[PDB]
């Protein structure tokens, strides 16, 4: 585990994380796909051997000895909004579950279902508080990605609020 284990946020590509692992934010079928998915199909395309898994689910696939977690958040154009944030949530337990198995110290994570499969909606808090419902019990460090600098902003104030 992290001496003192943290929450911090960056506004940068999650490919140049510093963490001992990464969370794809993930389509079922293992493509390629788009924003974070398609930076670590660049970055790390071995990982995507087998990496197909159910929504709601995560699935660790190693590039090299680095591990690889594919997190599959729901595609809020199709899910009502109560089965989407129940499989929202779902996903963030996963990747808990996967972080602790692997005995990482760090792991870098975007929000899910923020990006295309947001459904249209500012969905930072929803996704943000499944995340921290997660991994607020694991003793990794959590290095949250993203690229707009007002959600930079707002990630870093619930972060510092918490304490
Ligand atoms: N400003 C950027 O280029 C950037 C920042 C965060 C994530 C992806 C990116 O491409
Ligand atoms: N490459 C990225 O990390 C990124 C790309 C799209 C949206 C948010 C992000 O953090
Ligand atoms: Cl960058
Ligand atoms: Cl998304
Ligand atoms: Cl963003």
């Amino acid at each position: 585990g992290a001496m003192a284990p943290s929450y911090r946020v960056k506004r940068m590509d999650i490919a140049k994380n510093d963490e001992e692992c990464v969370v794809n934010a993930a389509n079922p079928r293992g493509l390629p796909g788009d924003g974070v998915c398609k930076a670590v199909y660049k970055k790390w395309p071995e990982s995507f051997k087998n990496s197909a898994t159910p929504v709601g689910t995560a699935k660790t696939v190693m590039c090299g000895t680095y591990p690889v977690i594919h997190a599959v958040g729901p595609n809020f154009s199709n899910y009502t909004e109560s089965e989407g944030d129940r499989e929202l949530a779902a996903a963030y337990r996963e990747v808990a579950k996967e972080v602790t198995r692997l005995g990482v110290n760090s792991v870098a994570i975007p929000l899910l279902s923020t990006g295309v499969y947001s459904g249209g909606k500012d969905r930072l808090t929803q996704s943000l508080n499944h995340l921290f419902t997660a991994m607020d019990s694991t003793d990794a460090d959590v290095v949250i990605y993203c690229r707009d600098k007002e959600w930079e902003k707002k990630i870093s104030e619930a972060i510092q609020m918490r304490t």
